[PDB]
């Protein structure tokens, strides 16, 4: 909608005031300078087509942690901590996804590095939704299931790390410079010296509340799942998060990795789309048990393919 940056040092000063010092919120955070509709932008998630996920009797019958981070499960997968950049798309959808497959081709699909390229993912499935206008989630993995992706070597995500800083530690340029559509669905590799190189799952279901996300995390690895913004996320810089105040501002897909306790509250140890200067080094706590913003409703996962 509006021109309206989003944070006001009235607005930051009450949710910070009403949160109970829980997570701190932060006025000239990174975010501090950003406008309505960029924010908006930001959040693409739009509209089961998966089939519900069935825990085996052993998978249901035993025992979870009451910490869990994927990285520390998992030593030896440099995708998992790795943060991406959406940038000025609604592809949010698309990079959580991407991302999560990336991770389980390595926790699962015994392949160390691959990253599944959100490029390919946010182009050529139409299923989906409308490239940076936003899709669902559920149907990135279903078109994995399907058609299938290529890496990121082979269509590397075609929109550079922005920032929404004035000066950038990590140098970045700033986001209201550019604002991106949909880009060219290719079918073969940027590079033509390079081959092209499918990658599937050849199962993905989708998941529901707090105990299905632990389990499915736990033996499978990170994976996709959405929450509704509102304007107080957007300040958030420390502690768990959940919304106090401010305008709804849309769906917005990130990737689950972890659960923990901080002071006697539950929380998701979650990925953020938008650089590793925004949150906690790229990342952000939520409220969980709650289902805060509904982050506990829909959740969308798959088993990668091992190739040939
Ligand atoms: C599919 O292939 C093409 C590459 O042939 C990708 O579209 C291209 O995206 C590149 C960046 O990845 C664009 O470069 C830009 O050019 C403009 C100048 O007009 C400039 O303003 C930008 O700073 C940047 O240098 C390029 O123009 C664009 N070309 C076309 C034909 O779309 C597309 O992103 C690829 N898709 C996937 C899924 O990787
Ligand atoms: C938010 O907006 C303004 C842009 O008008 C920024 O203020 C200037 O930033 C430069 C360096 O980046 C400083 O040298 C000046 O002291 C600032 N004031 C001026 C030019 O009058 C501000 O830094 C922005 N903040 C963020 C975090 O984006």
């Amino acid at each position: 909608a509006e021109d309206a940056p989003v944070l006001s040092k009235a607005f930051v000063d009450r949710v910070n005031r009403l949160n109970r010092g829980i997570w701190k919120a932060k006025y000239d955070g990174v975010m501090q300078n950003i406008t309505l509709r960029e924010a908006k932008r930001l959040n693409g998630v739009i509209k089961s087509i998966l089939p519900k996920r069935r825990f085996t009797e052993e998978e249901a019958c035993a025992p979870l942690p009451s910490s869990f981070d994927s990285a520390e499960a998992w030593p030896n997968c440099p995708t998992i901590p790795q943060i991406a950049d959406q940038s000025a798309c609604g592809s949010c959808w698309a990079v959580a996804a991407a991302s999560a497959m990336s991770d389980r081709f390595c926790t699962m699909g015994g392949v160390q590095d691959v990253h599944i390229s959100a490029g390919d993912l946010l182009a050529c499935c139409s299923d989906c939704g409308d490239g940076c206008n936003g899709g669902d989630p559920d149907r990135a993995w279903a078109y994995f299931s399907s058609t299938g992706l290529v890496s990121d070597y082979c269509q590397p995500y075609p929109f550079p790390h922005c920032s929404h800083h004035s000066k950038s530690k990590n140098g970045y340029p700033p986001c209201s410079q550019f604002n991106f559509d949909t880009p060219k669905c290719n079918y073969t590799c940027d590079d033509p010296c390079i081959p092209v190189v499918n990658y599937r799952s050849w199962t993905s279901y989708a998941l529901q509340g707090e105990d299905d996300y632990m389990r499915e995390l736990f033996f499978r690895g990170p994976f996709e799942v959405a929450f509704d913004v509102y304007e107080d996320f957007i300040a958030y810089n420390s502690g768990v998060y959940h919304h106090v105040s401010g305008q709804y501002l849309g769906g917005h897909a990130v990737r689950l990795v972890g659960w923990g306790t901080s002071n006697g509250v539950p929380y998701w140890k979650i990925a953020n789309s938008w650089n590793t200067e925004w949150g906690m080094d790229g990342y952000f706590l939520i409220r969980r048990g709650s289902s805060e913003c509904g982050i506990e409703d829909g959740g969308s996962a798959g088993i990668p393919l091992a190739p040939n």
